């Protein structure tokens, strides 16, 4: 029997859970009233949040589902690892730990390495295995290049612009994205703004898709500089820039319909392909899908030598 250690950002179960989860996000601090309430009004406006953080439940449980189900020589059992939202990452590792498990792979639900997302967590998992003791675990590290993750976003770029009217499809901007981090990721050598690079890349050229940019996305409030042009600028500057009549947003960096993607994308964008007189489109993104979870059952499989 095999651990299989899912780890993400996580987002609160119900709403009253949110301002635990921002207080969790702020390291101790409870939001101030009018930051609290904006962030539950998001959540609102994108439909309401009891339907976000069932996406990461069902994207591990049916990971555990199929990588048990494609090969009979590993019985993996899936627990969930969230940085900001129980269970926690320790706490899924000392369940695991309490369950007898002596082995267990990791993988974290971005297909980009940062120093900030996927090694901050692969690290927190291995100490505490080390610290309860007899456990080891096997992080995956990045997967944005598995040509399984790579054909999902593909086709799904062949559909959209095979989809769009003439006018449009020979004048369209493809944007791909991930989540932004503070730009001092440098310090570390962080290869993650490179790794968004390839990963826009291989799906543009994929989906023979000659016109695309690569931008980031909903970088938090700090008082440090983040990685940018965001979504929002780049789509303007490429519009006054050339006049595209239609923008596809592919935020790569995202695996469900979370908020980023709802709010960020779908709200935030379309407010300026519509200021501007572009067609908004987001492709579906992966959520708990067949072809996804393949791909990340492949992907945890490879890691094993399988
Ligand atoms: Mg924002």
């Amino acid at each position: 029997k095999m651990g299989l250690l899912v780890m993400a950002y996580g987002t609160p179960y119900k709403e009253e859970d949110i301002e635990r989860y921002y207080t969790h996000i702020r390291r101790g601090r409870k939001p101030e009233p009018e930051m609290l309430q904006d962030l539950k009004d998001r959540y609102e406006a994108i439909g309401g949040i009891s339907p976000l953080a069932q996406i990461t439940e069902q994207q591990a449980h049916n990971l555990e589902q199929h990588l048990n189900e494609i090969q009979d020589e590993i019985t993996f059992k899936a627990y969930i690892g969230l940085k900001h939202i129980e269970p926690f990452i320790e706490d899924a590792v000392a369940e695991m730990h309490k369950d007898g498990i002596t082995e267990a792979v990791s993988i974290v639900l971005a297909p980009h390495f940062s120093t900030f997302s996927v090694q901050s967590y692969n690290k927190r998992a291995k100490e505490e295995a080390e610290k309860l003791g007899g456990l080891t675990i096997t992080s995956v590290e990045s997967w944005y290049d598995e040509p399984k993750f790579v054909t999902y976003w593909v086709d799904r770029v062949k559909e959209t612009y095979a989809s769009m009217p003439e006018d449009e499809r020979e004048n369209a901007m493809l944007i791909v994205s991930a989540h932004s981090l503070p730009e001092k990721i440098k310090e570390f050598g962080d290869p993650y703004p490179d790794q968004l690079h390839e990963s826009a890349k291989l799906i543009a050229e994929g989906a023979g898709v000659s016109e695309y940019a690569v931008g980031w996305q909903s970088e938090g409030n700090t008082p440090d500089p983040w990685l940018g042009p965001d979504v929002q600028d780049l789509t303007r500057d490429l519009f006054e820039q050339k006049g595209y009549q239609a923008f596809v947003y592919v935020p790569v960096g995202f695996v469900a319909d979370h908020l980023e993607v709802l709010y960020d994308n779908d709200y935030e964008c379309k407010v300026v392909t519509d200021d501007i007189g572009a067609s908004y489109y987001r492709p579906e993104m992966p959520n708990a899908k067949p072809e996804f979870i393949d791909a990340l059952a492949t992907v945890v499989l490879k890691k094993l030598g399988r």
